[PDB]
């Protein structure tokens, strides 16, 4: 209370951001401190609710959605004028439930990687590859090797012509929505199945396979991201960066990734936050700092990423995150890696056709939460199924007592039977000897009148 | 307290026992009340556990190791001079667990009844009977029709040889001991349904059958009990109560029922009840008392029997009360009921050979409890398989949470690679800088030693 | 003895009561002590059974039909003056056999509750929704979201328009007429799948959703009852409380709840325990008391239900109270929650048509008397959870396959990366030797120009 | 209470523990019945648990573990004169967390099973086996044939040079430290591999099929427990049982099973269990009466064993006993089963290699198949309730048939006394017209005496 805590990952300008940090504290009087403690990311959500920790985090904007689920971030204000210093697509990465929840800084995204001296004119096209690697062969070469274990390497291709993860329509994901089996995916990844089945790319091929090889300029192009750039460096390949090729007419679609400053719903200071960040960080001088300490690559602030954009490579990062998607902030993004993930490896080794690989997708990567639906309906099931058992139990109890009165009933019956008919015929004939001695009273007047009559 | 109050079935000499409570209430000055109050078994239960109702009860002995089983009869104390004055067998009718729970009043029991003009010398061998059913046939009678669908009067002939409900040795019942499928029990019931099947008796022979035939004279024998006597005294047949036949040699064994007086647990005059019981109405003057009001038939006291037995019928129901099998008090002996009875049945109407209809009772005797045990099996098999299914729960839980690691992981790595390997070659080549710089030392100092030493 | 121990449950106001059982004992010198025992309706009938327990027991007046018919309840003789302080029907949910059973005390229903910032006036009828919804839904909201798991929630839509669960004749239920697939019923239920049809509702929209979904804005409205309005309060969402819309003129019938007094059956203190509730508690001091601890919400006693309604809420609660269906207090109303619980997702989901899941309720309810039944149930019950834990069993497995897939990669990269970091490491230490060495070679050169020399 | 209930498994000699129980009811006096319930294994946890079933049962040691583990045993405590009459081993399958949990009666293990008018001399090497199946192909033999697809077979070979599934430490295991892909593991398994690979078996050779092979000699050996001999004898192959080859030097590591006998926690009799099993069972006399009914193989009991080793083939079951793995009794231990089943099928068929399959079952341990394998015991426990929810529902239909036929008493009986009584009030009505009519009658001629005339 009254001074402002940040936590931001190691491997980025801390030491820059803390000199943003000082600027603010000489202008308002208020002491900043920076941090970068172990994995600060699985930290955040246990100390955030009891009120303590960061009053602002930078991290990647998909642990976000996690996050505002579980309401642990405050909800920001930003004018609309502020809203435009930052490319409208940022903000999208920035959303939950159509809340703005965090401020966009920095943007990340494949990019094509290639050898200007083998190759100074990177082709535009996915279907031009194949002849040109049919050339580069001749000549001990490849084409192209990138990673196609993992699908965010994958996808940029079987995305182009028509794929989605997760259908988003009004600053919301219909998690019911999945377009990876729509017959746009199915050309994208049947084009990669077909360059394997070609011999233009191994399926066995990973990251540190392809990375190898392009810094050997054993391959005239490759894909990833600017986490490698400073690797590819010391290799000394001249290596250019540029658009991902296009498919089937459409551009490559690669995942966008966009480091996000959040602030705290526990947190006091909400709005020396707000301040610090608009005015302080998300300008040319604040994000230069950081730059300085670490560079961010493509940037979401307009004016400052138009001068980073010299640098082609990150003029490329963010050329090819304009044309991708931006990367879903929700939960079950996880069963979709996961599932894609076995699709693909699947389809490129031949263990299934495309068709069945992206068919199952639509099964498996719900087969996680189905699973965990029919625990649940289980659940319910035996507290019904004990209640039963109740009802049997007295039906038990029930029936055996039932028996003793139906075994003792046969008998006092039976007594009954008897008394009532000895009863009976004592009655009656009490009843019966009644009537004679009448008939005999009868008689004997009536032996009187005649007499006397006579 | 301070007086007795006395609950006696309506069928009973209650004002016979009324007398009896006047001479005590004049010999001590306490008060006897007698009631005969509605259902009054059922309602004995509910009073007494609650310290009301009666101080002392009279009833059929098997309702009282129900009561005992509930603690709610007080055990009884009588010097054995007192244990000598009534038959030795009629105590252990009123024993629990070897406890003695009740005074013996009355014994009752199945006797063969039959027409002296039709047959003025009864056998004494149920093995006489089919060629006398032929003689009589001859003339358009029957030897003998009974009841044939209870068992209480089919079990004589059944136990003769060898049956028996459950075992007894020391005051005691082994409720898992069950003799209905003895070697014994067997010939009884062959016989039995031999008889139906040479055409001497009907399977579909009933109480009221049998009855109305004695008594318009269709038929030369029956079996019946006491309850029945004054029902037959007034179809004035001319009738003889005797021994039941033998069956291989062996006793019939019918089953015998005693009149007991019970006292409660609760009750506080419990040794103004001993007295009354013993000294008032177990003696000759007492019982003779209520006898006036209402026969109680053959009784426990042997004084008193001694001289009620100047009735041949009362000598007779003693006798095959003395032979017969005391009716176990125990809550299993409605299952026997209940399961021996359809045995006989199926076994008498063809539906069954006796060697299987005899066999199943043994299963079908606890089918009462067996299926109530799996109904608690059952119970707790389900409290076991909720707490699996929480642990497949929590499963779930797991396995989602641990698949967002492994994607973050995946990349985490990915960076991580790439980083240290970077980092990596810009070590190496510092020093490999360090090192030819101190190669150009060397160079240059040996350079000089050579310029100097020449 | 002289002492009134009360029961009631843990989430009323019981230090409330506690406080008019002060003025109680003040004004008499009763002492009266209120507990809230865990489970207490599974408590009391085995603490009444053993003249233990509470001389009142509070709870939902349900639960009463079952005590009443073990015995378990006093009759309440309150004078038709008293009864008239109470709104007429508050008794009807009091009955058991014609004769009253307990006391009504407060009244629960669903009301239609709705976001005056995106609804501002709620309609009148359920027909006008799916209009509304579109006009919502093109500003990214929807009309309305409720849990549809539950037919507590479902009911009130379907029986609107003269559907009912059991036909209510003069104190009690004919169990054997069902107001389940009547005209009304199957209109109701075909307008909620309908619904859920065209995309207005999702069919697996539970409370927990619902609640969150309103309570943060995303939805005009939403249907439930007072427990949920303290977490509306603390959101501050600017909302309202209304009559739930009509159905083809009707009004929406939904379950009334109305927590009620009972007395034990023998209990002391019969006219001690009359003169509390009916002097004391229903009169606006007690109830008052009670209220200031926890909200009644509506009350049965006109007086004070008069002031509480100038909470236009609390009137809301009551209006469709009075239009609603009171709770059957009959055992067999716990198959139609069952029964009613899957003809719901049935008819939702489609896999069953809205006539033949009204027809399967129907049956299933009318009649028990179950025992054997009951088994017979549970042995269907047990396929269906067979099928479950397979479901279950092969989410797992699928799972876990994909699962097994993300470790091949991550083991492969932590592979290369602990690879990565050993050559690295020792390539260092390779070259820090050549230093020392140089270093060495260099010091004896450098030695001996300056010695050996100059 | 004073008796004693055993269950043990039908498979086994129950007649001669029988035997044993009436050797054991002449010297004492307490009656000892054996029983056979289905699935009794599973039966036992919910029957212990209500203060029902057996004082001691009898199963494979491993089943104990869980048992312990909820409480369910009694520690047995034997004197060290006593456990020295049994061989040193069987004493650590009966133990759980330091404490013994049961006594050992027979052992179990994996044996070489070898046709000697094919092979007169069996080998003592794995490694001699492919040399031998060629030998042996070439006159259209296979040298070898048993049970690969499942993991209890095949351990043996891959656990014999140094592997294990959990380490034993003293009384328990470290449920972390696995020696699933230790040095040795990987070599066997890599064995058994390689004998597929080379044709010197088939991979989808399962139980059925090596049998079946062995048996019509078809193959030179097999390998197999006691159970199978039995089948052999009657083939009447000409065959030899011996120690299982050894593999690098190191004897074959087959996974022994032990017999056990265990006591109920609250059994009434402690001391008498331990009394019966101590000084009866586990003496040479009451091993002979079990042994003549059904084979135990080889038995814990010193005495004993060497009279039965005589039999060379007992004496072979005996010493690859002690060379092998005695079960984990641990819950854990089912994964393995799992995990290596699948690893054997993935690195035989080539789906993996040796090193990635025995990696993966070295983690599923612990991880992901928490849940999963809660819902596989769910998945039995559910066949223990539908046989338990049969024996109900024949329970109820048992007593249901027995009801019906005292009712038919019944009925019968209210219809004679219903007859009795409109017959009989008939009488007395019409008897009454009868004293009316006459009094009248009188009442004139007696009224015309008295007026006309005197």
């Amino acid at each position: 209370e009254g001074k402002l805590v940040i936590w931001i990952n190691g491997d980025k300008g801390y030491n820059g951001l803390a000199e943003v940090g000082k600027k603010f504290e000489k202008d308002t009087g208020i002491k900043v401190t920076v941090e970068h403690p172990d994995k600060l990311e699985e930290k955040f959500p246990q100390v955030a609710a009891t009120g303590d920790g960061p009053d602002i985090i930078f991290w990647a904007h998909d642990r976000f959605g996690g996050y505002a689920q579980s309401g642990l971030l405050a909800e920001i204000t930003p004018d609309k004028a502020f809203q435009d210093k930052l490319y409208p697509f940022t903000w999208d990465a920035v959303r939950y439930n159509g809340k703005l929840i965090a401020y966009p800084i920095a943007v990340e995204a494949l990019s094509l990687i290639y050898n200007k001296d083998l190759l100074p004119n990177p082709p535009k096209t996915w279907e031009e590859i194949p002849a040109l690697d049919k050339e580069l062969k001749a000549k001990g070469k490849s084409a192209l090797m990138f990673n196609l274990q993992e699908p965010y390497f994958t996808w940029p291709l079987i995305a182009a012509d028509g794929g989605y993860a997760f259908k988003y329509e009004n600053g919301k994901y219909d998690i019911k929505d999945v377009g990876v089996d729509n017959a746009g995916a199915k050309a994208g990844l049947t084009f990669l199945v077909d360059l394997i089945k070609n011999k233009h790319m191994n399926a066995d091929t990973d990251y540190s396979i392809a990375e190898a090889a392009f810094n050997k300029g054993e391959t005239a192009m490759t894909i990833n991201g600017p986490w490698a750039w400073s690797n590819i460096d010391t290799s000394k390949v001249n290596y250019g960066v540029t658009v991902l090729p296009t498919f089937k007419g459409q551009p490559s679609k690669p995942f966008v990734g966009v480091l996000s400053a959040g602030i705290n719903a526990a947190s006091p200071n909400k709005e020396l936050a707000k301040e610090f960040l608009e005015n302080y960080l998300l300008t040319d001088e604040g994000l230069e700092a950081v730059n300085k300490d670490k560079p961010l690559g493509a940037v979401a602030l307009k004016s400052y990423e138009e001068e980073l954009a010299k640098d082609p490579r990150i003029a490329a990062t963010m050329e090819n995150a304009q044309k991708g998607e931006i990367m879903p902030n929700i939960p079950q993004m996880s069963a979709f890696w996961y599932a894609v993930r076995t699709a693909v490896i699947n389809a490129a080794s031949g263990r299934q056709t495309v068709d069945e690989a992206l068919k199952d997708a639509q099964t498996r990567i719900t087969a996680a939460r189905d699973g965990l639906r029919a625990v649940m309906e289980a659940r319910n099931v035996t507290h019904l199924l004990q209640q039963e058992l109740t009802e049997a139990q007295k039906g038990f109890q029930d029936v055996e007592a039932q028996a003793a009165t139906a075994n003792h009933t046969v008998m006092a019956l039976m007594a009954s039977l008897d008394a009532e008919k000895a009863q009976g015929q004592k009655k009656v004939e009490e009843l019966e000897g009644e009537i004679t001695t009448l008939n005999h009273k009868l008689q004997d007047a009536s032996a009187e009148v005649e007499r006397l009559r006579r």
